[PDB]
């Protein structure tokens, strides 16, 4: 059994020259130390979703992909607390007619909480907490509620193990 509820804040700088590339990419990786882990565990990534940013009164819209590094599930041996996981985020620009995720407000910077998500729960509850979740964005729900309701499900008897992201705009002018 594990039981911590860890996170990790990265803050990525949409370059200004992003203008001209409409691309950029970034690869985060974090060092997990659960010291609740006991016994042996199983930690499994769950799969990611395309989020689309908002900026600016939403008159910039960015597309965020994101891939697991490793798609293999991490084995944790006999009370073994550390792990390493991390993810891919490319940034593109959104499809215009795009539904907006996220929103800076009138300012060019948000949080994303829970862009990547590992959990040590039980195939049910990652089963049932995956289908909730995506049926969460579905409904209309803010991101930031089904985020919530999808961490707090996870953890219910498990550890889970978060990545947030801010992203930041200035472009040109």
């Amino acid at each position: 059994a594990c039981y911590s509820e860890l996170s990790v804040q990265h803050n990525l700088v949409v370059q200004g020259d992003f203008a001209l590339t409409q691309t950029q990419m970034a690869t985060y990786e974090h060092n997990f130390n659960d010291s609740s882990c006991v016994s042996t565990n199983t930690i499994t990534p769950m799969s990611p979703s395309d989020i689309i940013v908002g900026l600016y009164n939403d008159t910039i819209k960015l597309n965020l992909h994101f891939e697991w590094t490793n798609k293999n599930n991490i084995t944790l041996s006999n009370n073994q607390t550390s792990f390493t996981s991390g993810y891919s985020v490319t940034v593109t620009p959104a499809a215009s007619n795009a539904k907006v995720n996220v929103s800076a407000g009138g300012g060019g910077s948000v949080m994303i909480n829970g862009v990547a998500t590992l959990s040590s729960a039980s195939s049910s509850t990652r089963g049932s907490a995956a289908v909730q979740f995506l049926l969460c964005l579905l409904g209309g729900k803010s991101w930031d509620a089904c985020v919530n309701s999808y961490r707090n499900a996870l953890a219910q008897n498990a550890g889970v193990y978060s990545f947030n992201l801010t992203l930041s705009y200035n472009p040109i002018t």
